[PDB]
């Protein structure tokens, strides 16, 4: 299902037409307090995510330089 | 920099208006053959960033059973 990672903003593992989808999203709220998914997200597959996590250290260096 | 994580995927570590942006995002190529910023992407700060990072095991877990 979902994980937060800041107020209104979820990653969410789905499976989408037969395929896993890891979702990094922003979310709104609607009026019966259900959260829906907002057009700023992307959806990456499982292979773009390991690339995503192999890079950690190096997005780390950088977020670090700064 | 930049950072590939699948065809036409990129993060991108950046300073935007004073702040630091993890920026995970699709591309179009242009004519010239350069990359360009599709509408499809989130820009995290560090802290949610942080928060991605935090919750990566249980996220792959999600991701594994499926």
């Amino acid at each position: 299902a979902m994980f937060q990672i800041g107020k209104m903003r979820y990653v969410s593992v789905r499976d989408f037409k037969g395929k896993v989808l890891i979702d990094i999203r922003e979310y709104w709220m609607d009026p019966e307090g259900e959260m829906k998914p907002g057009r700023k997200g992307i959806s990456l597959n499982p292979e773009q995510w390991s690339q995503l996590k192999e890079q950690i250290s190096d997005i780390d260096d950088a977020v670090r330089k700064l």
